[PDB]
């Protein structure tokens, strides 16, 4: 069983210690209690000089809240303090004192006459492995959910044109780039 | 009969659709997931089952 | 049959015990009384540091609450 603690202080050494209490205390005419009996913290399973720098203690034994100590809240590689990253799909998330959880990020439903567009935030690299500057934009057609990069602004869906042989489409190039065909465009070029 | 346990959630309780024989039923996949024939189905993707 | 229970604490040694109850109970000076006698718990068949965890019992004997 938890049972309790009490803080017992030495007013001739001013040493702080913590008693557990399965056992009966009787205190020395120079020492002091500080606190009545309280209960230990229990972590129960799956719940959600020690505090001079923050711990996070999961599913332990009871244990008592030691002088000096705080109940705070009710890598396989060098992680750089102020760098981003994404977590893995619907699960449970271990949390540590050096990762901030910034945000959850809903992924995007895309069909087949659909693709995505996105905006790079930051200068960064493509899902397909090529590179974008800041504010390069581009789209993404893989059919599914698709989860966006730390780094890649989503902003809307695109769908497509659906053609007829009654009509067509009418574009002009905003820059240089082969199109759908490879056809080299110029700026300001219409088809 | 279902017999409890500490790590499993009984979640909700899931009424069968009945299906006739000229009619089918639309699904949808909720998230990624693989459809009783056995084969792949994407999310938001739609299908028949007759 | 299931009888009852009561909860014994030994106010030397600050330990807790159960003494179940077809026995009648003289308690020594240093021991306090809980609970007055109070039943098992008694599930019925087929109905539908133990508790640091969770735990669901099925069909038992009459069992106390330690």
């Amino acid at each position: 069983p938890p049972y309790h603690y009490i803080h017992v202080l030495d007013q001739n050494s001013n040493v702080s210690r913590v008693e557990v209490g399965p056992k009966t205390y009787i205190r020395q005419d120079n020492e002091r209690v500080l606190f009545a009996p309280m209960r230990m913290v229990t972590v129960p399973p799956r719940h959600y000089l020690r505090h001079a720098d923050l711990e996070i203690r999961l599913a332990q034994d009871p244990f008592p809240l030691y002088p000096g100590e705080v109940l705070e809240k009710d890598d396989g590689d060098k992680v750089v303090a102020g760098d981003e990253w994404l977590f893995e799909g619907p699960g449970t998330y271990i949390p540590r004192k050096e990762v901030e959880v910034v945000e959850i990020i809903q992924a995007t439903i895309i069909r087949q006459n659909q693709a995505l567009r996105l905006r790079a935030r930051k200068e960064c690299w493509d899902r397909d492995g090529k590179e974008r500057v800041t504010g390069e934009e581009w789209l993404v057609t893989t059919v599914g959910a698709y989860l966006p990069a730390v780094f890649e602004e989503v902003l809307d869906l695109v769908d497509a044109v659906i053609l007829t042989e009654k009509t067509a489409l009418h574009l002009r190039a905003r820059r240089n780039f082969r199109d759908f065909r490879g056809v080299s465009r110029r700026t300001g070029e219409e088809w």
